[PDB]
Formats: structure tokens, sequence, C-alpha cells
């Protein structure tokens, strides 16, 4: 439709898993950071060349077929191919900034091969930081302080908050009644609670909430923290009588993965290629400084990113889970 | 009217058909009003 | 090559010969040659518009 | 629209009375059978390459002209070019099968030039059979017996039955009244009947029933049997007083033809290129056999055909005609 | 669209003020006539090749921009580019024809260079005649007499009558009331009349009548006769006291021009390129004659023209203006 | 059905979209009605 795009389409007429445009520095750094960890491998880190606009669709499927009597009657109105619920992403900047003291710098520089170790260390410290900030982080507020927000809850809006304030009716936070708007503030799961066990929970959740299309899919994952998983699998091992059941770690007929710093009282069921992060093409600005006022060598780096779930009707999350007995 | 004949063809797969439009310019005319008459309302049959 | 003009007279006859007293004082009156009533006309447009269906086209 | 068809149409952009596709055996046999008789010459025998679908149009005419103020107003909706009443043909097989006894075979083979005579004889026996079965033959029933159906009334649905059970209100079978649904079962035509003579009958029939388009046509024929034609022209000759009136044989200001085995009590007014027969391209399967159990040499042949009237609004037929006096 | 038009348009895809079709005889004469006077220079004399059609749009503007939600909703319907109020011109012939007496011709033939002088004289006599006939001339009537119509007001329909009959509500000729259909016959302008002075008149007229598009335009002129201009500018100069105001002659904050024979009791506000005259391409037919029956050499010349103002909503005129005191 | 696959693409800027139509001819069929059965209305659970 545009000049180059019209040419490419006319040419269409007459690895395919990740997206590249041109070899630059920020793309290379992002690719390195992805290859570092393992969880970033199973996710889409997309470079975009715009400050605000439309998102692309990945793993979206909609039934497109019908039959119409074109012979003397109505016409054929085609259905849309990529029409999602709501799609408007807004990329924003976040920046890291640190310093090394002269003493520690000298101690490290004494031995050989220190630059490579420092590079690998900062890359590893950065990737896990992306994850931790993404899964937490209700809202973004300028001049973020790390006094009362140690879990990094103020950098940018995360996937969970995206689900919370962008597409409600896909979350579960209370047991209610037609007269009792809050019959139960917390979803008790136990012998006497509102469920039998986590299996029935994830089962009826994946039955009711998510759409019938993705419901029948060869790929679904139940992202859950570490406290809840261990709380479920501990009473199994604490018995007297088969140990393979600790290797696969399936719950509710669905494979389970665990990511660090995930909130303990919630779990999100979705396909692992549906959520993604977008980053501006060339915004990785990095500067050094060697001020002696505090005898420290400091550095600043800034990058423009934005987390985004592609199709909100893909997965759903349950929040405020509490296991007990409730006699 | 000479040099007035516009023929175009369209192919709209929205319906399953191929359309064709043609436009010309004509007018009928009797040369002379003499050498011609006509009778209009007749009814052959029988009467009293 | 134009509209609202004159009717090209094809197949029109008549009687043109006569006689006059040219010496008495009168003069020869040249009766018209193409004498017609309401020699004007016009032109209008007419269009044929039709579609052929795919199946029959294949046939 | 299809590949070859799209190419042929694009080429269109930048004898014409019969249809051929490719030189094959069944087409050659059908052409020979047509050239044999005379009535088959004035009819369309069309080869088709499908077991079921749409029929082609021949001799169909519909007024296509208007004028529309495209300048600031409505648009131009084109009218259809070939849209008939109902059009869905279904080809089916019929087969001939006979045998020659050894005695007759020997007697014939004794004299020279016997194969050509046999071929011409069977072709002649087959063409007239096509006609006889086409004009008669209400319905098709498997395992057709020739005990009580000597007029070949069980092979396939014929043109007359097509008119009867496909497009009613184009037939005439009873004189009725608003209170008497059957005021007269049979259409009496005589000095005291419901008419004056056959001329007035065919006249008001061609006035009322058939459509105004084909009504004003340079080609129309009144197909009638032999008994009725002779019954009409006999009292003319049986008088005492010009003999050319037997050569042209016009009735009701329309030329008249007669075909063998046509039902005596009916007549059909229509143009002689409106009705037709379709046949599959390659279905003429023929096998020989020389079993001595009954000392006869037999042969079987099968062909897939279907009779079809193209546009039902072309002609109309009157049925159950009876001439008398009716004082 | 047409052959030549489609070719030229396809070429377009892949002095600019006057129109020339082809070098001919009538176009050349019209050009040499226009070059004579100054008023004809600031006007469009267009050659057309049709006896009746639609008028070329010159100096027409409008509001064409818009914005529509194409994303899942309504479509884009373009507005027309050139759609005026009423556009149907009808050209027809007029003819002037004079004669020279033998005495005067014999006298002129003595001094050399007489043919050129006669040619220039007749050209000047025709140009001013076009003007005078165009601005006057309510209606056309065959066999036009020149006894009771000395101002040449019977040749053809003029611009003023065009405004009068084709598009009312753009002309003001009476001050009325809801009960008084004619409270005052003429628009009295004076110390006690219906207006303060001509300036306020033309000011509120150009405020109300004409359209807001042309209302704000750098090209507007108030065509007025000679009597009214002098009536307005005489009491100013007839004082005792600032003498350059006679140079430009602006009224109502608008430049004013004067043309001969313009009706004294009316004025017309509009742009000077909005009104125009069309003429047939090849209709200038001329013949000579030397009959001594009245010893005079006569000539007959005929040309097919038609006056036309392009967009009626461009300018407006006021009629029956009377200046006085009205105590 | 072989040789029945019609694909056309249209570009109508009247809306801001590019349309694509494709038509094919298919029919599902079970080979033999033997070697196959099905149970339709079941409900696992508990009863009296």
């Amino acid at each position: 439709m545009r000049q180059e795009t019209r040419f490419k389409f006319n040419a269409y007429l007459s690895v395919s898993k990740k997206f590249t445009v041109e070899p630059s520095v920020t793309q290379t750094l992002m690719n390195t950071m992805q290859e570092s960890s393992d969880f970033l491998t199973r996710i889409n880190i997309v470079p975009v060349s715009e400050m605000k606009g439309e998102k692309i669709g990945i793993g979206v499927t909609g039934s497109i077929a019908s039959t119409t009597d074109t012979a003397g009657g109505t016409e054929r109105q085609p259905k849309d191919f990529s029409k999602l619920a709501s799609n408007k992403y807004e990329c924003d900047q976040i920046n890291f900034d640190f310093y090394i003291r002269y003493k520690t710098l000298d101690l490290w520089a004494r031995y050989q091969d220190f630059q490579l170790r420092i590079r690998n260390a900062i890359i590893k410290r950065q990737s896990l930081d992306f994850i931790m900030a993404g899964f937490n982080g209700v809202k973004r507020a300028e001049t973020s302080d790390r006094s009362s927000n140690p879990m990094l809850q103020d950098v940018a809006v995360g996937w969970l908050q995206k689900y919370r304030n962008e597409a409600p009716a896909r979350v579960m936070s209370k047991v209610t009644d037609e007269e009792g708007r809050t019959t139960s503030e917390v979803i008790r799961v136990g012998k006497g609670g509102d469920y039998a066990s986590l299996d029935a929970l994830v089962m009826d959740a994946t039955n009711n909430l998510i759409e019938p299309w993705y419901q029948e899919d060869p790929d679904l994952v139940v992202i859950v923290g570490r406290q809840l998983l261990a709380d479920k699998y501990f009473p199994i091992v604490n018995k007297e009588q088969a140990d393979v059941i600790i290797s696969q770690k399936r719950i509710g007929n669905l494979p389970a993965v665990r990511v660090p710093y995930f909130p303990a009282d919630a779990m999100l069921i979705t396909k692992l290629e549906n959520l993604s992060i977008y980053y501006m093409d060339d915004s990785h600005r990095r500067v050094i400084e060697e001020n002696p006022k505090l005898d420290r060598v400091e550095n600043y780096e800034s990058m423009n990113i934005d987390y985004v779930v592609e199709d909100y009707a893909a997965g759903c999350l349950v929040e405020k889970i509490k296991v007990g007995d409730f006699s």
C-alpha cells in the first residue's frame, strides 16, 4: 500500500519465528540478552520503529468460512482476518544506572579476564530484571523510589495489570452472590473451601473463561510461582510408599512452568507465545562517567520498551489464592 | 450520433458475475409527415 | 456529427414546375425545394447493462 | 474465470449452429445417427462433460435496455443475461441389447454386403427409438418391462412429462369453473363443444399461454400427431369442387409437422430449436457375446442421455383433445 | 473515457489562462477583437464545439476535506468536484449587417490606407456592440426591430436577465414586510431612505447575499454604470479644502469599474472572471453584395454566441436604485 | 474435486482494506460404515 510495501505485495503475487529488520546495535544487545536466559527464548521480543500505533498479531486464529448463494441474492461480505479486542501500545523508556567503587574496581582489574566477566554479569542482572519488572509493576510513576517497592513494582505496567485494567471479566478475585457482592474476599482452596484442589480450579477456569478457540490448543501453559507449586507437591512426597511425578510437574492436565519473583497468590493460564515485549529500534543510549566526588566510576543506560499481551482472549489469571482447611 | 459508443466491462467477484455496460446515442425520426397515416383503435367483429 | 439540426430529406418529392405572367408585372416565385414540417429533431442516450454468471461462462 | 476460460476470455477482449469439443467415438456415432433421420437434424444434440449441473441457453431472448440518471442519483443495476425459470438437468443411462440367431445370421452372411446393411439397419432402428421414447415415457423405472408398455413408456422422462411436472399453468387439461373444478374432463372441439375448430384452439392457446417475447417470433411450429391432422384435413378433400392446400399443411396460422408415435390426443406449440437432448461425452459402452446356450450372437450397448426443454416459457401443450359433435 | 480522452488521461497519470482548440478563422477573429478593447481582456471568450451541453467550470472553489473512520465502519464517499447550481447553455446566432453608399466609398477610396481604417473601425464597432448587447437584452425575439429598442435590448438574453430568471434570491429589487409585500418600490438611498449611503448598501449586500466561499476572495469587483459613480463622487469634490481619491474609485471597500451603456439604476458585485461568453467554433459566415438598386455595397456577417455566467452563487446584483433626500 | 480452486483478490479503497476470496469443492466421506461406531449422549458422574 505504501511504495515499498506495494512493491513487496506485487512481488508476493507474481527462521520464520522471530523478527529482524537490519543489523544494528540495540537489536544485537537484545538478542544477546534473550539468548542469555532460557525463559526469554520462549517469548517474542519484537523491535518496532514507531513511538505509538498498532500491534502485530501472533498466534491469533479465527474461524473463517461460510457459504452464500451468490446466484441471485446476497453478496459475499468477507470477515476480518486480524481483528482483536483492543490494540494500542505505548512504548516508554526505562533506564538502568550503577557504579563501581575504586577499591573493588582495582581488586577486579588485578586478575585477567575481568571485562568479559563484568559484561556477562551485567547482562544476567539485566535479563532477570526485565522479567521481575514485567510480571510485577502495577503502574509506572516517574521518580521511582526503591524504598518501599523492593519487588520493583513501579517501573512499568505489567502483563498482570494489563489484564486487570484492560480486559476485566477474565480475572477471578472473589466469590460472590446475587445478594452478596463479596461472599468471600479470597478464593479458599482446601478440604472445606470453595474448591477441592488446584486441579479442579485450573480445570473449570480453563473451561469457562478463555475462548473456545484457544481452549482446544496443542500448546497451553499454566504460569505459576514457586510457593504454590511446592505447597501442592509437598504432601505427595511426604508419604510412605515412584518419583517421576516430580519431573514433569503437570497440574490440571496442563504443563506447568515457574518463573522467579512471580506473585505467590496468583496464576495465569495461557499459551507461552501470546505475551510479548516490544522495544524501540535505536533508543539504547549508554554513557560513562568517572567523577571523583565519591571515587566511583558510574554508568547510565536507557532503553524504550513496552510489555504487551497480544490477544486478551487467549489466557486468564486467577488471583488471591489461599490454601487451608476451613472446617 | 457518431462517435458516441462507450463500452466497459467490470469484474466484481463480490458477486459471482461479470458485468458489461454499453451506451449509445440514437433518435428515431419519420422523414416526411406526408406519405404516412395510421389508424389506432379498431375492433373487428359484429354489431347490431 | 451534431444534435438538434435539420432532417436530411431522403425520399421526398413534389411538384415544382409552374407558369407566371412575367410580362404583366408579376415575378417568378421560387417555391421551396425541401419543404417539410418541423424539420427539427434531437438525440438521446440508451444503455444496455447486463451481467454473465461464472458457471454459465464456464459452460 | 477458470484458467483456460480466463485465457479464452482475455483473448476475446483483445458452423455456429451445433457444438463440438474433440473428435471422439461417441460424438461421431451421435452425429451419424442425427444425419440418418431428418427430424434429428432440426434439433440440438449436445455433448456435455458432467453428470449433473447447469444447462446452456439457446434461443433465449430477454429485453435488456433502460435509462438511468447516473448524474446525481441512483446507480445502474444490470439485468441478468441468461436467467431461466428452472434449470437443473440430470443425465442417466439407457441401454439397447439384442441378438441374432445362427440361422438368420448364416442366411444373411451368405450374400455379400451384409455388414453395412446391418449397421444402417441398427442405426435407423435406434434413431426412431430415441424419438419414440423421448416424446412418450412419463417416468423412468429400473427393470423396465415391455409387456404392458409397448409404446416405450418407461425408459426416461420425456418432454411432455417435463412440462407436466416441472412447469404447470402451461398445460391445458380441463375446462373448469369457479364452482366446478372439473366442468369438463376433456376438451371437446366440434360444432357444439368448447371451441369451433382446431384453428381457434391453437390461436387462443398461442395468444394466452406462451410469453409475449416468443409469441412474436419468425419461427414457431405446432407439433401434432398423425390421427388428428388427418381427422382435420379429411373432410376438406371429401367434397366436390385446388389441391395445394394439402402440401403446406398450415393450421392456426402456423406451420405443422408430424412425428411418429406422437400421442394422438395432444399437441405442442413451440419453436423447433427450443427442446434438445444432452448426452455424456464418453459413455457409449458396447460389448459382444457368442453364447451357444440359445445359439444366438448377442450384443449390448449403453449410453448416458437426458432430454431437456431449455426455456419452459417458450411453448405450451394442450392435452386430451376430442373432436365430435356434442349436440 | 472516450478514445482520445482516455489516451490523454492515461498520459496524464504516468499561458494557462485562455483556451485554444485549433488554428481556425473564427477563433482568430475573436482573438483580434478581444485584443482591441480593455474590458474584453479581463473576461473569458471561450470557443466551444457543440450546439448545447454543459458549461466549463472556471473560478469555482469549495470545501472538500473530511475525515472518516474507515477502521470497521462507514466508507469514504467523495464529494463532487464541479457541481454548480444549474448548468445548461444554449448557443444561437446573431448577425450584424451594414452597407456603404457609393458616394462615401468613392470619397474614401482616394486617400491611401482606407481598407485598414475601415477594418479597425468595424472591429471597434463590433466589440462595444457585444458589450452593450450583453449587459442589456432581457429576451431574444426574432425579427428584432430597432425603433423602440435603441439600447439594443432585444438581441439575446443577457447576464442581468440570467440572474433575474434563472436564479432569484440573488437579486434585491424591493423592500417588503410580512404584511407589506411592497413597502417601497425602489431601494431609496439617502439621508432618510432605506440606507445611509451606497457604501453601506454594497457592504451589507456582499455580507448577506453571496456565498461565504467567494465572500473571502482577493478578486471581487462592483460593476456599476457612469451616472451612479458620478452621483456618488460629485458632492465630495464639490467642496472647499486630498485629491487623489479620484484615482482608484473604491466604494464599500471594493474596487469599482465602469462599462458603457450599463443601466444606471443597478449594480452587480462579482469577480471579473466569473461571467463569460461562449461562441461556436466555426460559424462566422460572411458575404458581400453590390446591388445598385439603391447604389450601395452591403455585407452580411453572422456568428453563433451565447452569454453565460458560470456560477450563479458567485455574485449578486441590486436593481432600481434611487438616490434622494426623503424628508 | 480436482481443478476447482478459484482465488481472486480485490483492492477497494472505498474502505481501507484489501479483500481476498477463495473457493474450493470438497466433500467428507466415511469409507465403510463398518469398522466404526459412536456413542453420543453420555454423562459421567454418580447416581442412586
